[PDB]
């Protein structure tokens, strides 16, 4: 479900880098719908994932940001996350 997370995301004015921006709770069972938040195929050079204001509740969810920034990567885009401190307090 998407009821409890929320992704937005804004280009650079040069169409060459995309920050998203993750907000909510991310646990396994939404993962799916983390992973349709991002258009993997877009011609980028730089994406930033920012998940300051999110929680990462569980592991399932921890790999699926780290499988999100695997395919950005392989698509070709140099990958940062912001913000993992903060969201990683909360993965019990």
């Amino acid at each position: 479900s998407n009821a409890l997370f929320g992704v937005t995301s804004e280009l650079s004015k040069d169409g060459r880098e995309r920050i998203y921006r993750v907000e909510g709770q991310l646990f396994y069972a939404s993962v799916e719908d983390f992973m349709a938040a991002f258009d993997f195929r877009e011609a980028l050079d730089r994406v930033v994932i920012d998940v300051s204001r999110a929680h990462i509740w569980d592991i399932s969810s921890v790999q699926a940001l780290d499988m999100a920034v695997l395919k950005f990567r392989r698509e070709g885009a140099e990958v940062r996350i912001v913000g993992m401190n903060e969201a990683s307090e909360t993965m019990v």
